[PDB]
């Protein structure tokens, strides 16, 4: 009932997904090169109705503003980092030409409905205070929380390590075993592989 895609961009390699259900897309972490985002939108040749972010960490929003001057839809992300998006301190940018002038939609943790499309969000913080997981009937996109052996780092402005052993194992540890998960940088991982993961301890 839904396909989701793929492109990895940008100074970072982010993972920028294409959720399509049979008459729409929404984006998820417009990362940057937006030419190439936009390329694969006109070729889905359904109309994007919406942009989540995971988290508004640089690198996941450079391509926000252009899409959102091509395409006018609606970006959704958690209150807590409101801030980041046009604070380079705050989102990691100050470390060449990234900022979004965006005015986000709220989105909370529960059951949410989003232009006919269905979903459950989780707020995983921890990497980030406002970071979410959107959870899918057949995959979850779980942003810079757990990676492929591996797990977000916590030294980030309002990073915390114990919060995001907590977020991993008290939320995102409560999915299905097999899901499919989907995280800003590297390859797709799941709960049971991921049960022995050395990075969590605690
Ligand atoms: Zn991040
Ligand atoms: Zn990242």
């Amino acid at each position: 009932s839904m396909r989701i895609s793929s492109l990895t961009l940008g100074l970072v390699d982010t993972n920028t997904y294409f959720i399509e259900n049979d008459k729409a897309v929404i984006l998820i972490d417009p990362s940057g090169e937006s030419e190439k985002i936009i390329k694969k939108l006109n070729q889905i040749n359904k109309p994007l109705k919406a942009i989540l972010l995971t988290h508004a960490h640089f690198d996941h929003i450079g391509a926000v503003d252009d899409i959102v001057d091509r395409f006018d839809v609606p970006v959704y992300m958690h209150e807590a980092e409101f801030d980041f998006l046009k604070d380079p301190v705050k989102n990691g940018a100050d470390k060449l030409p990234i900022t979004s002038k965006v005015t986000p939609e709220k989105l909370n943790e529960g059951s949410t409905e989003i232009e006919g499309f269905k979903f459950n969000v989780l707020h995983t913080p921890g990497h980030s205070p406002g970071s979410l997981t959107y959870v899918f009937d057949e995959f979850a996109v779980v942003g810079d929380t757990l990676f492929n052996n591996g797990i977000g780092r916590t030294d980030l402005y309002k990073g915390d390590y114990e919060t995001l052993v907590d977020s991993i194992q008290d939320k995102i540890f409560e999915l299905e075993g097999d899901l499919p998960l989907f995280p800003g940088h590297g390859p797709y991982t799941t709960v049971d592989d991921e049960q022995l993961n050395p990075f969590l301890h605690g």
